[PDB]
């Protein structure tokens, strides 16, 4: 029906904010410390010097282990 | 349809992923450091000595700004 257009749109939208805003292939897995900004894979968060977001300069970037990940080992048998 | 309740069901336990493993009630926001694990609120967060998930010494918790809040 059209609500399942609509829920196919709010689960494709979601999982597009989990999504690195830079590279848009891989999921969110880094966060630049101090600002806190949570929005890059670790590939893409350790070339970036400034914050794409806020701007402050990058003192370090730590991994996040969230709930939310998934991986090729979570393809349905 | 079937369908709707398909998404409905993977929407839901999105949602519920993003919610803190302590309190049930208040969205993650907070990193233990420097194990890594995001798992907790800012409340939950602040009164933990220790990873509830890998019991790692926290040795500070790092607010996060994540794309979903
Ligand atoms: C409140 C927690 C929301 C959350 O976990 N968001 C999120 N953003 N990118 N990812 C990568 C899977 N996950
Ligand atoms: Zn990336
Ligand atoms: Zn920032
Ligand atoms: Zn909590
Ligand atoms: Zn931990």
């Amino acid at each position: 029906s059209q609500q399942t257009r609509v829920l196919q749109e709010k689960l494709r939208k979601l999982k597009e904010a989990m999504l690195c805003m830079v590279c848009c292939e891989e999921e969110i897995n880094s966060t630049f410390c101090p600002c806190g900004h949570t929005v890059c894979c670790e590939s893409c968060a350790a070339q970036l010097q400034s914050c794409p977001v806020c701007r402050s300069r990058v003192e370090h970037v730590q991994h996040v282990y969230l709930p939310t990940h998934t991986s090729l080992l979570n393809l349905t048998v």
